[PDB]
């Protein structure tokens, strides 16, 4: 996500630099227009106001596209991190004999992968809800659906632990720390 915060910061510096050039050009336009009629003086104001307006719109566009790519990329990576962890956890469960600490460390990596996915998803949805509530209402369903899926999957994965009760009893408390 460093990739993202860096892009984010640069997007801002770009927009802020562009916003500065406009405010200058405006100043000069104002001056190089003093020797002008009212209607022509009001045209300059309108003109730079519309210039600022389009600049803000394109920055909004860049920001949106940036998060969109970010979400896509992070989802593919999180999915893979989850798949590998789940495999290592299931494989630990079937070891003969099963080793409690090894099962726990693999389970922890898997739970953390799922928690990461849930957290990232929720944080991005909440960001939208805070800045643009009406827009959040539009993706609400898709988001909650993805969250429920993560919840069901993690719980089903955790339930596998009860197929090896001896192991479950030995790591139950630490597993609780994990979910608490």
């Amino acid at each position: 996500h460093a990739h993202f915060q860096k892009a984010k910061e640069r997007l801002e510096a770009k927009h802020r630099e562009r916003m500065s050039q406009v405010m200058r050009e405006w100043e000069e336009a104002e001056r190089q227009a003093k020797n002008l009629p009212k209607a022509d003086k009001k045209a300059v104001i309108q003109h730079f106001q519309e210039k600022v307006e389009s600049l803000e719109q394109e920055a909004a566009n860049e920001r949106q596209q940036l998060v969109e790519t970010h979400m896509a990329r992070v989802e593919a990576m999180l999915n893979d991190r989850r798949r590998l962890a789940l495999e290592n956890y299931i494989t630990a469960l079937q070891a003969v004999p099963p080793r409690p600490r090894h099962v726990f460390n693999m389970l922890k990596k898997y739970v953390r992968a799922e928690q990461k996915d849930r957290q990232h998803t929720l944080k991005h949805f909440e960001h939208v809800r805070m800045v643009d509530p009406k827009k959040a209402a539009q993706i609400r369903s898709q988001v909650m659906t993805h969250l429920r899926v993560i919840y069901e999957r993690m719980n089903q994965s955790l339930s596998l632990l009860y197929n090896v009760p001896a192991v479950a009893e030995e790591i139950q408390d630490e597993v609780d720390e994990l979910l608490q």
